[PDB]
């Protein structure tokens, strides 16, 4: 790493905090643009222990909903814990009641039904007129975006046939929400279903009640689904990537009744499988039977996806290797001293942004040849006798233990479409270190960074009279735990330069946050 | 391609030329450094047809030996065809007598012994006090470096047990020559032998007569060796890369006696095998049984190789895919018009410079983890249950149909050792387009280029009082067929800047040349 952090400020990203009864006024450095009048809503953990019972993993902490509101002249900050079953039961009983991702709860009997986690710390997104905080299970939580108050719990299994769903659904311009999850295939097998929730209608009834299944992807292993964090979507195509990080459902049903495990205990890695890629015709609702294959890696975040003549351009934030990257994300290890953090990540998967290019229409004549005839890429697709199609990427970004993660674009105008710029959070040995801009064509980058300060995902907000793709700002929440300073602040950067425009400073700490959403109010 | 060549000047790289009875004086532009007093010797084809019988492939043309001599104030140029059997028989009979790589000769009987090609057009290199021009067979040709006169033919099978050898042997500082070739393994199989020729001795007897076998690499396929263009060498290790381009010996013995084929007709591609990598202890003369594996690609030129703690850093000029790149190098297609050349290379393998990193000492405890713990690389090595080690590279250079090829370094001081800079020939859709410098650490590059001019491999000559790695010049022969101009000229660039220092211009054309050698006279 170019940059070191011997002071260990990043510890404060994983430290419990309390709620606010009502919003704080933020002190403002610089000038806020007058056009920017909305609400930045983000999610993340906020309570990392229940008394003397600690949560162990990064994705175990109880969900905390954050809001930076730019209404009138000032900026305000507010935060409330989401009154989930996981939270409400824990506060009631002064203990950990619901098993989280990596923290297993124990009884204080008569067992009767597994209590799948409710803890929606990962993300928030809009369905119709409403907003839903979520995790990666079937339970999503309706919230009030004005007040941050918890409205309702929704069980997705009541409407669609899926076991869970990602916290990275795609939202179309008309409001239609797409998402992917595990299901049971028609013949004693596992598969992946694409869920479609339509936009609100004149009759005004709940859009979720009109949820449906578009298509079903098959599973490489009959009784083991891969882990799915997100997927790709274009106007005509749906793209799903099957990684070697498999879920071993066997283990959780065994240990639940017998010993007592958690979610992380079910994960295993398929050594010989590599990475399978899948395409579906979105409109015809067909799975296109094209056996795209490539070498092993973990994938959490798609960056963007789009069509180019008879090809799909697929940009991904990868991690080279089949070992589960989440292994490296226990809070005990993230709260280590800097020297020990770097040591711990030495044998970790190596991050790399990759452009994969999938030919849509294959022909047997070109068996044994590179099919990617596009002029401006070095990505490769080889047609074999297997009838499998072996892929090689065009690398866009690669730094030793430096990850371009939590990717974001101008999603409203360019999501699913040809594009040039992507923005992301820099991870220095897993510690969020800096903010990054990237030209996906030229590979040129820009970096914002300051010492002893640890920012969140950079969300792009378009200029209402934008002429270019990068015409707008980037919001990021920044934690600066240095001595004689403001614990944290919201950062606002000009998306062109990546230069600083303003700051909304606060007198209290903010923990790590994962994903969010800007609401143009 | 950024650069186009609609004029089609590159045609002149594949046009027959005659010899010179005696050297020409070159006209000099700029100032030649006073320290540079030696001989640049290069090889390549020079006769592309015998009357009305044409040679078809790039590597069929009859060998032509070139010399740029910087002796006293002036520069001189000379060239002679190498009096090989292939050449001598052809001139005698006014026809193609010996089957070349891609051009098959036909009878004008009683067959008795295959006549393997003598045509040493690829390269030249020194053994003891002598110099040997070579191809990729067992026949190498001794030449006079002062006069360019043909001295003798040498059959390597007379001394060592090998079927052939590469035109890319490694020469150590003490003069010892290492090289690799196909052999017959001890049990009815094929293998690869490392040949070692020692330096000249006090007794003054021929070093070749003291040739020996160091070690033997095994072959992935029992009856099919891969194609081997070059290999890697460090002070302690020998590195060999086994590609999916296999030789099908069956075919040549069948067609020779029956129909009548050539060398290119035996090549086939192993779809499912990928690329196997091999290491040997140079000193103990052992093959290290480590099953390094990775995805398919063609490899012709190693760039450099060196040791870093318990790791081998391996830099390669790759071509993504298992199809044989030589398919794309018939003279008929290289003499096409520019638009057709680009079309022909659309489905070709994509060039890419890659850094592969091989761990020397593997431990079972780390099975399923990334073993490459070095700080300044994104290359990966995964230990499996197979006990195979799956590799991912750190990409150093990647341009659409733009190849960094014919790589060269400051080989005397840094070959086999840690290094920073490498120099190469830019290939625009296979047409040699430009010259390149590359920082293998930072990836920063420099480019020299001028319109309607097509250069050769850039050879590095060190400054006698060098303080840095790039302290020296780069020689390249350049063909500028534009109207109202000097057909060709030798280019001399400052290796730091890649800026032009001088030119030795000539009034006659020079065809393509492959590899060479600077002789500090
Ligand atoms: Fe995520
Ligand atoms: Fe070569």
């Amino acid at each position: 790493s170019q940059v070191e952090h011997p002071a260990g400020g990043y510890k404060k990203l994983f430290e419990t905090v309390e709620e606010l009864s009502s919003p704080l006024t933020a002190h403002v450095t610089g000038r806020i643009p007058l056009w920017l009048t909305g609400s930045l809503l983000r999610c993340g953990p906020g309570l990392f222990e229940v008394g003397s019972e600690p949560f162990y993993h990064l994705f175990d902490g109880q969900a905390l909903l954050h809001k930076f509101d730019f209404k009138e002249g000032h900026v305000t900050y507010h935060r409330r814990f989401i009154r989930t079953d996981a939270y409400v039961r824990a506060m009631t009983e002064k203990r950990i009641v619901i098993t989280e991702f990596g923290t297993c709860a124990f009884p204080d009997s008569y067992f009767r039904g597994v209590e799948v986690t409710d803890n929606a710390l990962v993300n928030i997104y809009p369905v119709g007129e409403d907003y839903y905080a979520c995790t990666e299970t079937n339970f999503i939580t309706k919230v009030n975006p004005e007040t941050l108050e918890t409205i309702k719990q929704v069980d997705l299994c009541n409407y669609v046939s899926v076991n869970g769903a990602t916290a990275h659904p795609h939202i179309e311009n008309d409001g239609t929400v797409y998402n992917i999850g595990n299901c049971f295939g028609k013949n004693f097998s596992i598969a992946y279903n694409i869920v479609k929730i339509p936009p609100l209608q004149a009759d005004k009834e709940d859009p979720i009640s009109k949820s449906e299944i578009v298509v079903q992807f098959p599973c490489s292993d009959r009784f083991k689904p891969s882990y799915v964090h997100s997927f790709g979507l274009t106007p005509n195509y749906i793209v799903f990537v099957e990684t070697p990080v498999k879920i071993n459902l066997f283990k959780f049903l065994s240990s639940w009744s017998l010993w007592g495990a958690n979610y992380m205990d079910c994960f295993e890695s398929n050594e010989t499988m590599g990475v399978w890629l899948h395409i579906a015709d979105k409109k015809r609702k067909k799975y296109i039977n094209n056996k795209y294959r490539t070498s092993p890696f973990n994938l959490f975040h798609h960056i963007n996806t789009y069509e180019d003549h008879e090809f799909l351009i697929v940009d991904l934030c990868c991690w080279k290797g089949f070992e589960f990257v989440y292994n490296y994300l226990y809070l005990a290890n993230l709260r280590e001293n800097w020297e020990e953090v770097k040591k711990n990540a030495r044998k970790a998967p190596q991050p790399e942004v990759r452009r994969y290019v999938l030919p849509l229409n294959i022909d047997k004549a070109d068996t044994g040849k590179n099919l990617v005839t596009l002029p401006n890429t070095t990505a490769t697709a080889i047609l074999c006798s297997d009838e499998t199609i072996w892929l090689e990427p065009e690398v866009l970004f690669s730094g030793p233990r430096q990850a371009f993660e939590f990717p974001q674009i101008n999603y409203q105008k360019y999501g699913g479409k040809p594009y040039t710029y992507a923005y992301g959070l820099g991870l220095n040995h897993f510690v969020p270190d800096r903010l990054c801009k990237l030209n996906v064509k030229t590979k040129e980058t820009w970096v914002w960074q300051e010492p002893d300060s640890y920012p969140s995902e950079p969300i792009f907000v378009s200029h209402p009279d934008a002429l270019e793709e990068d015409d707008g700002v980037v919001l990021s929440v920044v934690v600066s735990p240095g001595a004689g300073q403001k614990p944290a602040y919201l950062l606002i950067l000009n998306a062109k330069d990546l230069s600083e425009v303003a700051r909304a400073e606060v007198e209290i700490n903010i923990p790590v946050t994962f994903h969010g959403l800007f609401k143009k109010s």
